[PDB]
């Protein structure tokens, strides 16, 4: 590849006693609005480039899986009230009450056969399903269906979270998180959040946000943020990578909700191909120097390890081709 040839032109290692063993460093910022997939990308770097989630590491997330699951079903049940949606079978009302009894007396996320039964019956009720499909009207974890559909597995007494279970978790990130990994002989220093000596920025956008935060919308907030970042002077020589993320969730809701909810002027078809393209153009068009800065856009599913590996391999080649000269040796 051209990236291997390009890096082979460097001579700065020759200036160093032990240059062939020096570490060339890459500083990478992860930016984007809340819930766009930043921490998930961080988890994937650990999985792909460093030690996987040991059986004991996964175990640590067990009560997070329960907590996320409990939160999800509760959001849907409470929404039924505000949106005036009745249960399919009126016996579910007792189960709804029982959900609040059990959650209300517990210390933290937990699972029992009794709770599992309550949640399972609620989740396969037609009215609950009707409310679920109107999730754009309220706030619901994107991993709700993932965990609730797999409730039987999760509820087993000897449950051990799989890697996907962990990637699917929602954990609140406060402050700045710095992770380190080595790939293609590059020592990445990755920061989950404006830094100056930044080699590359990966900006995450939740595509599936286009019909969310009704009461400008989520997608427009993300655009406003990208506009600011992409055009900042501090990032002139910084490679700007755009992850249009949650493409899996987007593909599913596109055939259900029209893009016009977000962009009223959109007149294309409501298909994945045309709507994804349109969003990509909306973001890329925010670049205020279309002759000195290129944006590198990828459609990602951050919870998909193989897709993130493929995409990050491509991002790495962009960095090697464009930024290697400003990357120091240590
Ligand atoms: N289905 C799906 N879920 C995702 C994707 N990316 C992130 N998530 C989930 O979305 C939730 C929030 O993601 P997170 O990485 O914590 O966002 P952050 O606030 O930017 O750090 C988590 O439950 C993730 O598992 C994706 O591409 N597809």
């Amino acid at each position: 590849d051209k990236a291997a040839v390009e890096r082979s032109k460097m001579i700065d290692r020759n200036l160093r006693e032990d240059g062939e063993k020096a570490a060339r460093e890459v500083k990478l910022l992860l930016l984007g609005a809340g819930e766009s997939g930043k921490s998930t990308i961080v988890k994937q770097m650990k999985i792909i480039h460093e030690a996987g989630y040991s059986e004991e590491e996964c175990k640590q997330y067990k009560a997070v899986v329960y907590s996320n699951t409990i939160q999800s079903i509760i959001a849907i049940i409470r929404a039924m009230g505000r949106l005036k949606i009745d249960f399919g079978d009126a016996a579910r009302a007792d189960d709804a009450r029982q959900l609040f009894v059990l959650a209300g007396a517990a210390e933290e996320g937990f699972m029992t056969a009794e709770l599992a039964g309550v949640i399972k019956r609620l989740w396969k009720d037609s009215g609950v399903q009707a409310c679920f499909n109107r999730s754009r009207e309220y706030q619901l974890n994107d991993s709700a269906a993932y965990y609730l559909n797999d409730l039987d597995r999760i509820a087993q007494p000897n449950y051990i979270p799989t890697q996907q279970d962990v990637l699917r978790t929602r954990v609140k990130t406060t402050g700045i998180v710095e992770t380190h990994f080595t790939f293609k002989d590059l020592h990445f220093k990755m920061f989950d959040v404006c830094f100056e000596g930044v080699t590359a920025i990966i900006f995450c956008v939740a595509l599936s946000d286009y019909d969310l935060v009704l009461a400008m919308n989520r997608m427009h907030e993300s655009m406003k943020l990208f506009d600011s970042i992409c055009n900042n002077k501090w990032f002139t020589d910084t490679s700007i990578i755009l992850f249009l993320n949650k493409k899996d969730l987007f593909e599913e809701k596109i055939k259900k909700s029209p893009l016009t909810i977000c962009y009223p002027e959109y007149a294309g078809s409501n298909t994945y191909e045309e709507a994804a393209a349109y969003i990509q153009c909306q973001f890329e068009d925010l670049n205020k120097r279309k002759d000195t800065k290129e944006i590198y856009t990828h459609f990602t599913c951050a919870t998909d390890t193989k897709n993130v590996q493929f995409v990050f391999d491509a991002v790495t080649d962009v960095i090697i081709l464009n930024n290697l000269k400003d990357c120091g040796l240590f």
